């Protein structure tokens, strides 16, 4: 099974996005990120990058894949144990977590943490995303970067849902329905600004073009913590 769909919907109307393995959209994604945040991944000691919401693993992998240590972060088991395989295949070193991003701890710190894939927004009050960004900032090193890719509002023409289903070989289900706090540009920026982070960039897709509130597919914003004395 190389295809996966999610599925949006609202009250009327609905949205279907479509996702290939062969497209790559995890490493280019990852090239975009890598670029336009400056981290060097040949750099020793290697940075640290914690995948908050690794999924079925390919982007975590694509971090991994660069030399960078890696730490995949998920709360479906059937997920973390789909990143182990692929990374055990390949020969690549990766730690994992089975956490809450609500209440996520960590020993260490890192350099970037990437939410990636519109994995933002499934709680039940807004309150709660606040509660999570003011989490992420409290894992980063000084300078470190956080990177939150949300669905641009417009390609949806304030909560909707989203749906995502799975099957393994044999033909098992797995079945991952969330609702989504929808933010706008805006919003997503006062989210950010008032946690701790200042934006850097926003980009319209996976390849990095400019964000155009009308028009891009992508509102991947790239923020990074501010100085404190």
């Amino acid at each position: 099974a190389r295809e996966w769909f999610e599925e949006w919907f609202d009250h009327p109307l609905y949205l279907k996005v479509y996702h290939h393995r062969d497209a790559e959209e995890a490493e280019r994604c990852v090239r975009t990120i890598l670029d336009l945040t400056g981290i060097d991944p040949a750099w020793q000691p290697p940075h640290s990058v914690l995948d908050i919401a690794c999924g079925a693993g390919r982007h975590a992998l694509s971090f991994a894949r660069t030399g960078l240590r890696v730490t995949a972060n998920d709360l479906s088991p059937y997920l973390l144990d789909q990143a182990r395989k692929q990374a055990k295949a390949e020969g690549i070193n990766m730690e994992f977590s089975r956490q809450d991003m609500r209440t996520i701890r960590f020993e260490r710190r890192f350099d970037l943490i990437a939410q990636l894939f519109s994995s933002f927004g499934y709680f039940e009050t807004d309150q709660e995303d606040r509660d999570v960004i003011a989490n992420i900032a409290s894992l980063l090193n000084p300078g470190g970067w956080y990177v939150l890719d949300l669905i641009n509002p417009v390609q949806l023409k304030r909560h909707v849902t989203k749906k995502i289903t799975l099957h393994e070989a044999n033909g098992r289900k797995h079945s991952f329905t969330e609702s989504v706090r929808i933010y706008s540009p805006a919003e997503a920026f006062s989210l950010l600004e008032s946690g701790g982070f200042a934006v850097e960039r926003v980009v319209g897709d996976y390849e990095g073009s400019p964000f155009d509130e009308a028009t891009s597919p992508r509102m991947m914003l790239l923020a990074r913590l501010l100085v404190s004395r």
